[PDB]
RNA sequence: CUGCUCCUAGCAUGCUACUACCGCGUAGCAUUUCCCAUG
């Protein structure tokens, strides 16, 4: 369908086959990136699972035809991954301590994000 | 306000695996043992 619930249909293959995923417009995600409330997400560093979610409605922009969708979504990852060490950075120097396991890798690799769409859960 | 999802924490549940010692079951086993008159 040309647009429900203002989700644009694709279609692509995954794994063996073709499936249908629905991909949302780019300027509302990158709206909702740009302007928020105060604190809310003034400062990134305070809070980072706001960019996790947005990510996760921005994977089927990857499989699209053109590449600019793409561009969103690997600078989504590569903000989530900077404001990650930066924090880190923060929180170890001028504070004592911060790290005995990362277990935080994964929010910066596609494969997480394609486990969203997996038709096993 | 309804619906979906994520993360964290906690709780509780189930499951698995490990160790531990205990108890119990089982085998090998080393052991340590000597027969005699008669319807």
């Amino acid at each position: 369908p040309h647009e429900f619930c203002s989700q644009h249909t694709m279609l692509v293959k995954q794994g063996d086959d073709y499936v249908y995923l629905p991909y949302p417009d780019p300027s509302r995600i990158l709206g909702a990136g740009c302007f928020v409330d105060d604190i809310v997400k003034t400062d990134g560093t305070l809070m980072i699972e706001r960019f996790v979610s947005l990510a996760i409605d921005a994977y089927p922009l990857t499989k699209h035809p053109n590449q600019e969708y793409a561009d969103v979504f690997h600078l989504y990852l590569q903000y989530i991954r900077k404001l990650h060490d930066e924090l880190t950075g923060h929180m170890l120097d001028m504070y004592s301590v911060m790290l005995t396991n990362d277990n935080t890798s994964r929010y910066w690799e596609p494969e997480f994000y394609e486990a969203m769409y997996t038709p096993h859960t």
